[PDB]
């Protein structure tokens, strides 16, 4: 092997390795001098190919170009040299949104709607970022949405290595949904991917937001789904969920790629609506 | 059977007092809009069910065993009555009221125009017929919209209720059925108490259709998981627990009809 790159390399003793994550481990990075930080960090298994090291390698790389911003998973450093590679990424604690929610639901000190409306806000933002860095995420999902212990969200698997020519479409998340259910028609069907699609699988994130983690399409396997969308089906408006975002999100749903909001205007709808939202 | 039917005056119509229409609908059966008179020289707009040519033995006596069973359950202003028959000399004509509006998914479907009141109404009566069906030993099995039918003046009456292959469809009955019913062929009163759960889901949502994609295989999945539809927007979190009522996985623990008709008059009076 790996080229040395001296803006990003952090000594192997610099960097304490703790609890696996479930491999992405949490750490403690002591200096970044004699103060530790929790970060998390991304390595490979035993049973590793030289693809999967091409994989991580390719991800941080991308993560150098991208940039930080607020609202995505910055890389905080990395450990390239005499052994195994560990690429050091910001932690946060509180999981993946979808299981924030999930946990915040009434039977932990639940959400507002102004935090509702603020979850989506952020996203919006980091959205926004990656795309003017020129980057298309593919599976943007609750999932793929990390929660601080500020409550900041932050957009992760942004940079990731997926032949796209390859998704096993009926293949379950680890918590048994399936991927498809957030992709926009045109990238399942045709495997057109860009800005445009992931704004319709924002459409999908707006959803799990305010029924606070719900599933899409509950009991609904692949061929089916592929015939409510040919049927041009959109899902039901979430109970404490008001029609304006209700809009927002069938506006993201638009059949027609071109007729989408950008991320740009989202994150001027949701600015305009967290200040008005109680 | 074969020759001729048994007489029962008590409810019998000449057929020249008789004058059949457009049909209204197929099934298995066939219904027919018909002009009754004198049931004494007025004309009733009335509903005619009837055998279609291809019924056999069996869909006869079918049909019969319907119209005796209405004339035990007796009259309700939230069902569907009989009016008279024509059994004698000819083919069995079931005289029933006829209900202008059609079945009430698409009566609410094609009104999506109903006030919170009107939506709450409309589920008081479906409860009371359902409270007089139960009174009189009657279990649907089927309830849903599409079997309650709506008339002229906008009143609720239950039909099939007297009626004698889960992959049958264009939707799937099988998304109405408790969990009981469903896989230990258990049939109550409670049963179809589960059934107006997902009828004021219906009703809710204006005519929506449940769990829309999901087959059969997977459908079992979900009542085994305890899964249960979301609340819908423009619903109360009251008559969404009414649902939640309906739909435990316990059926003495449900309410019952007599319980959800005291329920929905409250609720009536205060929306
Ligand atoms: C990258 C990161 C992860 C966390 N916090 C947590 N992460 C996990 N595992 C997520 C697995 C993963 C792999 C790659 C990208 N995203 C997630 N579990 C619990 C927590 Br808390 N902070 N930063
Ligand atoms: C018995 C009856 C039917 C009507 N009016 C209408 N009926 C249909 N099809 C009736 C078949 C049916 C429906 C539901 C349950 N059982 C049988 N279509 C339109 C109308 Br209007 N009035 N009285």
């Amino acid at each position: 092997e790996l080229p040395e790159d001296p803006r990003w390399e952090l000594p192997r003793d610099r960097l304490v390795l703790g609890k696996p994550l479930g491999q992405v481990v949490l750490a403690e990075a002591i200096g970044l001098p004699n103060r530790v930080t929790k970060v998390a960090v991304k390595m490979l298994k035993s049973d590793a190919t030289e693809k999967d090291l091409s994989d991580l390698i390719s991800e941080m790389e991308m993560m150098k170009m991208i940039g930080k911003h607020k609202n995505i998973i910055n890389l905080l450093g990395a450990c390239t040299q005499d052994g195994p590679l560990y690429v050091i990424v910001e932690y946060a604690s509180k999981g993946n949104l979808r299981e924030y929610l999930q946990a915040r639901r009434p039977p932990e000190e639940q959400l507002s709607s102004k935090d509702l409306v603020s979850c989506a806000y952020q996203v919006a933002r980091g959205m926004e970022y990656l795309a003017s860095k020129k980057c298309i995420h593919r599976d943007l999902a609750a999932r793929n949405v990390l929660v601080t212990e500020d409550n900041v969200m932050k957009i992760a698997d942004f940079g990731l290595a997926r032949d796209i020519h390859h998704i096993d479409y009926y293949k379950k998340t680890t918590n048994g949904r399936l991927p498809v259910k957030w992709m926009a028609p045109e990238a399942l069907f045709d495997r057109i991917y860009t800005h445009q699609s992931d704004v319709w699988s924002f459409g999908v994130l707006l959803w799990e937001i305010f029924t606070l983690g719900g599933s899409p399409y509950p009991g609904v396997p692949v061929e089916e789904l592929f015939k409510l969308l040919k049927e041009g089906h959109r899902m039901d408006k979430p109970s404490n969920c008001t029609n304006e975002l209700y809009m927002m999100m069938r506006d993201c749903w638009h059949a027609v790629p071109s007729q989408r909001p950008t991320f740009k205007q989202l994150v001027e709808d949701l600015d305009r609506i967290v200040a008005l939202t109680s």
